[PDB]
């Protein structure tokens, strides 16, 4: 059984003009290149976004697809909490 918390958190923050953004927090920024992971997810979703301050930010609400997309990048789906 899993011996850690649901350490990759995915949640929504407000953007302007009635839009929203998806935040992915908890990917180890020391070990992995969050800029690169952001670029990959941006390309898969054709959306804007950035990596900053230890988090990835994506334009729009991508909670519907984020577990599949992070699993395409090898992340364990049990570590991912979509909030
Ligand atoms: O972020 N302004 O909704």
């Amino acid at each position: 059984v899993l011996k850690e918390q649901q350490r990759i958190k995915v949640y929504i923050e407000r953007a302007r003009y009635g839009k929203v953004k998806t935040i992915i927090e908890g990917i180890d920024e020391k070990e992995f290149d969050l800029e690169e992971i952001a670029k990959k997810l941006k390309a898969k979703l054709a959306c804007g976004g950035t990596a900053k301050n230890g988090r990835i930010e994506l334009q729009g609400d991508h909670r519907d697809r984020i577990k599949k997309l992070l699993a395409e990048l090898g992340f364990s789906e049990e570590l991912i909490e979509v909030e």
